[PDB]
């Protein structure tokens, strides 16, 4: 029942790195890089830095023990990025979309 619900767990995430979802999901893909994106402040404000590869890593790995610690992965990926940017940043309408596709994929697990 684990294993079935990380197997549905694993194609949210297929998902969320797809076509179908890049206009949105690009910023998501890799681990946030302060100094390239000359945001040196982020660390001292976002003390658990998440990212897409970062779950896939994880799940790969068998790192999850359950369905629940995946799905709080990717909040704390969407909720850094509230908790970081001005709320009319462009970034932030995108997580919102992309957290949109999220939340109704994990509700409607089997």
């Amino acid at each position: 029942k684990l294993s079935e619900h990380l197997r549905y767990c694993d194609s949210i995430l297929r998902e969320m790195l797809s076509k179908k979802h890049a206009a949105y999901a690009w910023p998501f893909y890799k681990p946030v890089d302060a100094e390239a994106l000359e945001l040196h402040d982020y660390h001292d404000i976002i003390k658990h830095p998440m990212d897409l590869s970062t779950v896939k890593r994880k799940m790969d790995g068998r790192e999850y023990p359950d369905a629940q610690g995946f799905a709080a992965d990717v909040r704390l990926m969407f909720s850094n990025c509230y908790k970081y940017n001005p709320p009319d940043r462009e970034v932030v309408a995108m997580a919102r979309k992309l957290q949109d596709v999220f939340e109704m994929r994990f509700a409607k697990m089997p």
